[PDB]
Order: C-alpha cells, then structure tokens, then sequence
C-alpha cells in the first residue's frame, strides 16, 4: 500500500508532474501537467495522501500549497471530466475526493481511481506541455497505458524512518536520547535548508559566551524552519525536517549543538553547522541528544 | 564568597542602585545612585561579577547594558575619587577594575574595595537623589557606615541552582532527562517574559496539526527569548532563562511541549503556555524532558 505522506507525483510516460495550476485555493482551479526541477521545492506540484480508515488503499490527496483536495468534477464517469483543486477535509466521505491508489502492471508506478466514478487520471493524449489537461478517464488497473501511470516520488519521511537514518550514522555517542516531536516530515533539499538558513539571518549573527553560542545558532535556525513551513504550507498534518543536537567530541572534553537534515535517499542524516551554513558527515561530535 | 552571577545593587542606607547614567557604553560614564522598580528589569543596574582565579574574593563588574567595566579613575586613593564605566575585559590585570567583595558587619550588605586602591565605593552623604555621586572613598571592612554598605541582589542562576528547582518540582516525570545548554541565566519577571512572547508575535499564531503545535510554540518560544538576550545586552558570558519541556498525562496517553520559568526566590519552577501566555503551576503535564 502507498504510505501516508508527501508526493510529487510524475507521469510515467513523459516529465510532467501533477500540478495545481498557479497553486489558487480557487476550487475549480484546473490540475495540469506541468514540468518540474529535480532536488527543488515544486511549489505547486506536492500532495499529501491521506489514508481514509477501514477503506482499502483510498485515500485523499491535498496540495501542500494550497490546502485544497484533488476533486473529480461532480464525480462524472464521462471520460474527460476535469480534475481540480477544490475546499475539502483529510476524511471527508465526498467520493468526488476520494482516490484509490494502487501498483499500475509495471509494478513500480501506480493508477489513480476516482472511489466513487471507477474512473483513472489520465494525462489527456500524455501531453506534456506545460499546462496540459487531467481528466478522469475510463481504463483498467491492469494495462500499460502511460496517460493512466503516475510514479509517486516520495518527499517526507516518518518518524520511524528519520529514527531508523540517526540509528544508521557512525557519530551517535552511547548515552544518545531522541525526542520526536511530529509523525511526517518534508524533507528539505540542501539549497531549500541553505535559504531559511540565510533567510533568518544568522549568517549575520556573531557568537558570544553564552549568550548567543552553539545552543542559540542552532534552535534559532530550528525554529526558522518551523516558522517557514507553517508561512510557506496551507495544508495541516506533516512538519519540516530538521533536528538539533548535541554532542560530545572523542576525549569528552567539549560539547557543541548543530543541526541535521536527511539525504536524498533518505536513508541517512547530514550535520549543518548554523555558525557558518557547512553540511558535514562528520562535524567532530558525536551526538547524545537529538530532538526533531 | 560572593558567587559568580548578576546582581542588582542595592545601597543599605537608601533605595538607590549602583547605575550607569543612561547606560552610556563612552569611556568615562558616571557610575551614580539611583531609584530602582522591584520585578522589572533595571535596565542600567545590572552588574556580571566575574571571580579572578587566584585573588580570593576579587571580581570584575561588567554593565550587562553596556559591556563596560565599573573603573575607579587613575586608580587613585583619594577620597572622592570617580567611578566610571570604562572599556575593560572579564579578567583584566587592570587594578582600576578589580574590586574585593566581601561581607560587611551586619553579615547580609558587602563592602566593595578597589584592588589597587584599597578605597571602598561610597555613595557619597548617603545621598538618595537620582544621579548622586558614587566615589571611592577611605574607610574600613568592619565599619558600620552605610554610604560603603551594597545588598547584592542576585539576579542569576546557576545551571545546578536551575536544575535543583526542577527537582523539587511534583510535576517530574519518572522517566524525565535534563539538558543544560548554558552555565549562569538572567532569571526575567513574568512580566519581561510575557513582553517577549507578546513581542515574538507567538499571541497571534494558531495552532495547526504537526506544521505549527505544541512543540512549534514552545521551541519560537525559546528563540525568541534567546533573540532578546542577544539583542537587549552588551555583556558576555550568561544566558537568559527560558526552558522548553516534553510531558505526558497522567494516563500516559497524550503528551504536550511548553515552557517554563523561574520564581522571584529562584527555588521553584513556573510552567508557561505558549499557545495563550498563562503561567500555571500544574499543566495536567508530567515533564520526560527539559532543555534550559
Ligand atoms: C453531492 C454534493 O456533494 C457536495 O458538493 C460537491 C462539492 O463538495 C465540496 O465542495 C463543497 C462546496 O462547493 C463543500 O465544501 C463540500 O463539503 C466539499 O466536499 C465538490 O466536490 C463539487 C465539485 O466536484 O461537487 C459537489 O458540488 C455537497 O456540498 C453538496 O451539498 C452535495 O451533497
Ligand atoms: C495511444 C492510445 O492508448 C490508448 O488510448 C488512450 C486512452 O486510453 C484509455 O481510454 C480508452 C478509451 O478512450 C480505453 O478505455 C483505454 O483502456 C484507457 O486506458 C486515453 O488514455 C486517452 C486520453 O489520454 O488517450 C488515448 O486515447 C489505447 O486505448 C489506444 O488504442 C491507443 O493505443
Ligand atoms: C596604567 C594604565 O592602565 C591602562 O589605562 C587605564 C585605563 O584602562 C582601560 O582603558 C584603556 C583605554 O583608556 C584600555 O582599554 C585598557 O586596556 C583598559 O584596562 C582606565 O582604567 C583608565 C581610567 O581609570 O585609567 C588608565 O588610563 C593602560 O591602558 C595604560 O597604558 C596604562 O598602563
Ligand atoms: C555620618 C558620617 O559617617 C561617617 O562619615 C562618612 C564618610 O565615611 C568614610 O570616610 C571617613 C572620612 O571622610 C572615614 O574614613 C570613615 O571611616 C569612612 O567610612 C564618607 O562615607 C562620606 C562620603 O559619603 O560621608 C561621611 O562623611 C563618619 O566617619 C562620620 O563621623 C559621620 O558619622
Ligand atoms: C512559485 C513559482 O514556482 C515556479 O513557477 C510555477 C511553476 O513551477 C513549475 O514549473 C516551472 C517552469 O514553469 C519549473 O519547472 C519549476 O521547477 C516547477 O515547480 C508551475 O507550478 C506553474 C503552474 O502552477 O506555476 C508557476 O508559478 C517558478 O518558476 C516561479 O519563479 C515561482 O518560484
Ligand atoms: C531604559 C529606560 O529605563 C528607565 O529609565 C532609566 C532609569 O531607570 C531607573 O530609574 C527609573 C526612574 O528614573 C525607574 O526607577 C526604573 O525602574 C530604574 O531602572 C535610570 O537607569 C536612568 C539613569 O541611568 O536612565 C534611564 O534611562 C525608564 O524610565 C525608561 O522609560 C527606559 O525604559
Ligand atoms: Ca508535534
Ligand atoms: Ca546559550
Ligand atoms: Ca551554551
Ligand atoms: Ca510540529
Ligand atoms: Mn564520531
Ligand atoms: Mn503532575
Ligand atoms: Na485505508
Ligand atoms: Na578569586
């Protein structure tokens, strides 16, 4: 079954990602094909899944930006019936809202039916001009069309994976204790982190003894993502990586706090020294306490 | 001994502080008496003594406004001699800016003498009005003469003084960890830490699941107060007291991040909800984690 999280979902006949168009909160606003920037933020191109409980594998899907619901037009079987953003809830009982979305006969891709038409989203002739229409469209779980087959390229992580990328890494001291403070999380691109790094200002900031040292850099730049995601994001129910640390170095002698975020893949974490904007494998501590 | 900490400086015959006029950081600045409000910060009358290793009972006085050194002018022993504020550092060699800080006969006031001079500052006649002259002047320790008495008022935590208050507190969880990020805090009147939060712009945030909740409030919360200690204070070497706690119900099925803060007597601990600016002494929280 898909996961409960954040997706940019690419066609998987051409480089079109689906894309609410301008990110309006308009409802009726039309759902396109749209090409996108690998290791970006795709502004109108991020959709939250939603499992609805005790209903196989259908879930709803909201934009990130706009906090409103990929809708089925009236909910029509009529193939090439508009797919907008339109106002709606993580639960609600709308079939209009509501998808089933499972492996397409490729096995990697998925189909994406409307709950209550039977009908799939259909990249309409696998146009992949920039603002190409999607429709529901008649089809089967089982053929190869590409019009129909969505990859769903996962950009958050659960508390369980952003646990298991710290567990992973060579420089967690034996006392380590994390304190997870969320269930999903988007994972940032480094150029994305970089620029709320810079954005908060504490490139310009200047440590002092105590007063602005290593622990205000870094929950200073922990609080400047949280603040970015909630004035960035319409859409509830996900936060943005980043965690503080702290850590000891090998003689046990010094302590300093910093920052991490996640790879690409996912599967490991990064140090960010908010002193001076460095990603490091290594930052010469190893960490004993972690929140995120 | 006098223990390392910020003070408020008190003359024993007369309501007057030791006060930087205007808090000017220029070479040369009065030192002078003035009227002081009890629960507030005084924004001109707050001293860092720094202990110099190896001279026993012999410190620096740091304006925590200005960043500059209580100096008594050309180190002279005359009677009458100026006190100035005047650039220095933490562990100067300077004599001008060394002073000795000892208990006077009644065991609660100190006497404060120049290293070098062996003068003692005096406010001279006693004089209670706002801007009267404070000088070094002859006298004894064991005098009972109140011009050259100073209640030190003390400010300040220690990490160990922070974390016994926490101790005594019976909202501690069975499974709670502590992480200390700093060494000696300005401990703030409600009052002050209510402006912060005010001024942090958090009374106007709402909550939203995982993207802006508790924990979101309690970390803006904590930056925010570093932010001002940074912004407000031209001395090094302290923080500005503000935790962030992790609890758990009762039931040990739902769990919340808050702050807290320090009682006027620093022996007991205050939670504060960042989500509407209320203290309260039980929360319906039992804390598993601190960070201060
Ligand atoms: C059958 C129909 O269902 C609902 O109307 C839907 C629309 O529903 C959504 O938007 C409306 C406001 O237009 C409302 O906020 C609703 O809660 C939300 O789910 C929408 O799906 C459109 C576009 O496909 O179709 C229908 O108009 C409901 O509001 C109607 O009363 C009616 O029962
Ligand atoms: C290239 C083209 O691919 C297929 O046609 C698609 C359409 O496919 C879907 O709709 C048709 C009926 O219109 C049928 O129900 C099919 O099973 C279903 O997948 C559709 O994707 C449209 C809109 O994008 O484009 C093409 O017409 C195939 O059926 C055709 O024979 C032809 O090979
Ligand atoms: C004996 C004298 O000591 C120093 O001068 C002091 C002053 O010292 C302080 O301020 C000066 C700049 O005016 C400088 O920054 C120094 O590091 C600092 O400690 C000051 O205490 C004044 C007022 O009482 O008296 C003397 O001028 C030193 O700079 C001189 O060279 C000289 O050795
Ligand atoms: C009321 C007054 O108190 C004392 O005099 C103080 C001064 O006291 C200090 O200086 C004198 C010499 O001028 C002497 O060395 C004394 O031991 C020392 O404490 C001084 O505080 C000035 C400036 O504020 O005010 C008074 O003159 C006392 O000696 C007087 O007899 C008289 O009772
Ligand atoms: C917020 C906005 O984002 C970008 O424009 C979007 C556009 O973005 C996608 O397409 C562009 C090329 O047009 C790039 O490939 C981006 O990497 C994609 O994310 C689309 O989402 C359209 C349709 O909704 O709206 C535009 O606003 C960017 O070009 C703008 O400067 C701006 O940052
Ligand atoms: C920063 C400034 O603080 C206050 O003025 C100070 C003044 O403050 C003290 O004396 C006043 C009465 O003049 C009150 O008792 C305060 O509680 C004291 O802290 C002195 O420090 C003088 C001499 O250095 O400077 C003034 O700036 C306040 O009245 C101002 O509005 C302002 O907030
Ligand atoms: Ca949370
Ligand atoms: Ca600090
Ligand atoms: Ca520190
Ligand atoms: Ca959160
Ligand atoms: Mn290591
Ligand atoms: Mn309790
Ligand atoms: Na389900
Ligand atoms: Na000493």
């Amino acid at each position: 079954s898909l996961r409960r999280g954040i997706y940019h979902i690419e066609n998987a006949g051409v480089p079109s990602a689906i894309d609410l168009k301008d990110g309006s909160s308009s409802d009726g606003t039309p759902i396109v094909g749209w090409q996108f920037t690998p290791d970006t933020i795709n502004w109108h191109q991020l959709w939250l899944a939603e499992p609805i409980p005790n209903v196989a594998d259908t879930f709803t899907l909201c934009n990130l930006f706009s906090g409103t619901y990929m809708d089925l037009y009236n909910g029509s079987s009529e193939a090439g019936t508009a797919v907008n953003g339109w106002q709606g809830t993580a639960f609600t009982t709308n079939p209009h809202q509501l998808w089933t979305i499972k492996k397409s006969s490729d096995g990697t891709s998925y189909k994406i039916q409307n709950y209550g038409s039977k009908t799939f989203v259909d990249l309409v002739n696998g146009d992949s001009s920039d603002g190409a229409k999607i429709a529901g469209w008649t089809g089967t779980w089982d053929e190869g069309n590409p019009h129909q087959k969505w990859y769903f390229n996962r950009m958050s992580v659960s508390s369980a994976e952003a646990q298991a990328a710290i567990a992973r890494n060579p420089h967690i001291h034996g006392t380590y204790r994390g304190y997870i403070l969320d269930g999903e999380y988007l994972v940032l691109p480094n150029a994305t982190f970089t620029q709320i790094w810079k954005d908060s200002g504490l490139p310009g900031s200047k440590w002092r003894e105590q007063i602005y040292d290593c622990d205000d850099f870094a929950i200073a730049m922990k609080a400047a993502v949280g603040k970015w995601g909630a004035d960035s994001w319409k859409a509830n129910g996900f936060a943005i990586f980043c965690g503080v640390m702290l850590g000891v170095n090998k003689a046990g002698d010094a302590a300093h706090a910093y920052n991490f975020t996640l790879t690409k893949d996912h599967a490991d974490i990064v140090f960010f020294e908010p002193q001076n904007g460095g990603y490091l494998n290594d930052i010469g501590y190893d960490s004993y306490m972690a929140f995120y």
